[PDB]
């Protein structure tokens, strides 16, 4: 039995920025009331991973990084009731506590519990459940997946069908359910709309599934690397276009396209300059555009006002729009009854122990996800 | 037996920015195809005219400003079909052509003809109808309501009732539609929410106005001209602040006060720091804000993308959201009925001939609307 013990695994450790990570062996504590501690199946790579590695993201160092993930209950601490051993589960970046003035609201996820906006990368008590040759390392979202084993609050977790294949709905605990909820949650993209989707990845080709599955009549897909074009088609784009191609700046590109401005539009990068012309693009009277790219950290943009005095509507969002522990059991449920899929967004499977070699093929822009198999 | 003919009459013509007004005769064209000629009788001071002296909003000058505003039917171009002399009007400083995509869109109002985006202070056919000392002066948003007479686009004029009392109705031409269908079209403000108002001017309480109409539970007006307080609360303001009071910033205390942000905020003001602090003072997950202040001419803002990745909707809009040709009588008919009020807008009343009187009132922070009478 491991219950109620330390266990000693293997975790990928970030100890610095801009360095490689460092695969070695953990302690990982037993969970307190209210925790739950997870063996790993998978996790993917997600760009929001390669942010912490690059400093585009600032969270607390050394960490286990990791948020797309799903494995199995080990054990759980006093008091939990969402989850048991042997389940399996998705832990969830952005909690659900339930009882917040955001969690209470019909419209709002980013939970007060959230770790995001000020990251302390810690459990919800303030405290680490990880060490590493005698060093205290951070928890990152609450999550910290790339490990053997990890240790979240019961708010960051969600049970899902025994049945699922881990391998392929990991990819719900961020980048498809980020990118569909972007397309039909936060924009709600309309039947026979024009949308434009900036930045072809993993989340933005699931903005692309969510744009077709509400029904768009054209989706303008936008990347500088001409590679990613291929798929997006398969996905659903009706035309990609480089803005290295053209002379003429791409929003001006894009509002001939569309006769004048998009119905939708959405910055899948993390570009500031993107934001801005995403936001361009989209309809001045209106247009929406749906930011969904992590920025550089304390970068700010530079805008006129009147682009949404015309009319346009400008958000964005985190894990497009859905309540995390709601959400994640009902989009799994989706996926086996075969309402969408994941398999366009897997180009690579490799163990965990090539988590490196992994971050290297998104670097390189020949993956779309990764999957790394404990 | 003026119709078909030139008409001399008097008219506030402004030659130079940062000038007063000068009432004098100007030769009015009679309308072309599809265009009319109206008799003004009541026009409103609206900050936007202002605007328009300062260099905040840049037109082509000379120019005859004014753009809210009532008045009778004196003729009808060849082809007009929607009024006819002797009807009364509110001239629609945002047309409604009926005919571009913005027009057929369900939500849109800024009509593809408008004069507001890259203005060139001409008639539709890029035209004048004024003369001043035997000079071609400039029109205002195909309105030019600071004159006795006036031509505009058939597009650009709406029929009202008969009945209406126009020295109060003309506000619907801009400052109380603007305000109201920012809140209760734009905002879509709920029953029991918090809101934010920033700038209690005519167009300010119009926003009070509505939110109170949507049933909001808390009205938050700020202003820093503590004197626009006790108005603001008549119309539903259920607490005012005054910036100038505080330490910390006014985001800060309106986050504070509203217990983590409010619902829903409104720029009443036209300032770029003052879009920024409304944004952030919204809820950071399903807060929205709106802006509907003028800002000063070919200013960026700077702003941090982070406040929308959270969830935050920033949207702006003219003339409340309103579809202008459809909306201004059926405000009207809701005015006759008393569905709203208007005096609580209208603190001075003033001759035509001391329109910068009228000016002077609103520059010293003591009048809301001054209503010109010709
Ligand atoms: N809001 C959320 O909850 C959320 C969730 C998941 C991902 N993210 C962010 O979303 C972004 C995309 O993530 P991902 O799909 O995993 O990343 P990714 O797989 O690197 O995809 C980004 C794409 O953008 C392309 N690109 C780069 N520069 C430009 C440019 N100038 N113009 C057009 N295309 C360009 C690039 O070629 C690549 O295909 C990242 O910033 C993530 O951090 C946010
Ligand atoms: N979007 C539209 O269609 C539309 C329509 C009508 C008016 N406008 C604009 O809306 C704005 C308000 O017009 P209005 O009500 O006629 O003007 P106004 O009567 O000058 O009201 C503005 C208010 O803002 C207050 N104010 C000034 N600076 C600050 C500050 N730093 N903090 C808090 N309050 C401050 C000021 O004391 C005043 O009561 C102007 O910019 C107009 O140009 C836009
Ligand atoms: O990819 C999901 C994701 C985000 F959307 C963030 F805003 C963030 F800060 C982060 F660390 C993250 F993993
Ligand atoms: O007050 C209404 C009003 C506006 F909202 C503008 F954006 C503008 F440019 C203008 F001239 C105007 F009069
Ligand atoms: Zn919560
Ligand atoms: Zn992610
Ligand atoms: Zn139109
Ligand atoms: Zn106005």
């Amino acid at each position: 039995s491991t219950a109620g013990k330390v266990i000693k695994c293997k975790a990928a450790v970030l100890w610095e920025e801009k360095k490689p990570f460092s695969i070695e062996e953990v302690e990982v504590a037993p969970p307190k009331a209210h925790e739950v501690r997870i063996k790993m199946v998978a996790t993917g790579i997600c760009r929001s991973d390669d942010h912490v590695v690059s400093g585009t993201l600032v969270t607390p160092l050394p960490v286990i990084a990791g948020h797309e993930a799903a494995g199995i209950v080990e054990s759980i601490g006093e008091g939990v009731t969402t989850v048991r051993p042997g389940d399996k589960v998705i832990p969830l970046f952005t909690p659900q506590c339930g009882k917040c003035r955001v969690c209470k609201h019909p419209e709002g996820n980013f939970c007060l519990k959230n770790d995001l906006s000020m990251p302390r990368g810690t459990m919800q008590d303030g405290t680490s459940r990880f060490t590493c040759r005698g060093k205290p390392i951070h928890h990152f979202l609450g999550t910290s997946t790339f490990s053997q084993y990890t240790v979240v609050d019961e708010i960051s977790v969600a049970k899902i069908d025994a049945a699922s294949p881990l391998e392929k709905v990991c990819l719900i605990g961020c980048g498809f359910s980020t990118g569909y909820g972007s397309a039909v949650k936060v924009a709600k993209v309309t039947q026979g709309s024009t949308c434009a989707v900036f930045g072809l990845g993993g989340v933005g080709l699931s903005v692309i599934m969510g744009c077709k599955a509400a029904g768009a009549a054209r989706i303008l897909g936008v990347d500088i690397n001409k590679d990613k074009f291929a798929k997006a088609k398969e996905v659903g784009a009706t035309e990609c276009v480089n803005p290295q191609d053209y002379k003429k700046p791409i929003q001006e590109v894009l509002t001939e396209m569309s006769n004048g401005g998009v119905d939708f539009s959405f910055e899948v990068i993390g570009r500031l300059d993107t934001m801005v012309t995403a936001l361009s693009c989209c309809q001045e009277a209106y247009g929406v555009s749906v930011i969904v790219g992590v920025p550089p950290d304390s970068q700010n943009l530079s805008m006129n006002p009147m682009l949404l005095l015309s009319g346009r509507t400008w958000k964005g969002a985190i894990f497009g729009g859905f309540k995390s522990k709601d959400s994640v059991p009902k989009l799994v449920a989706d996926f086996m009854a075969k309402k969408f899929a994941l398999d366009p967004l897997i180009t690579h499977v490799l163990p965990f122990e090539k988590i490196n070699e992994g971050f290297d093929l998104l670097r390189s822009g020949e993956s779309i996800r990764t999957i790394l198999t404990f």
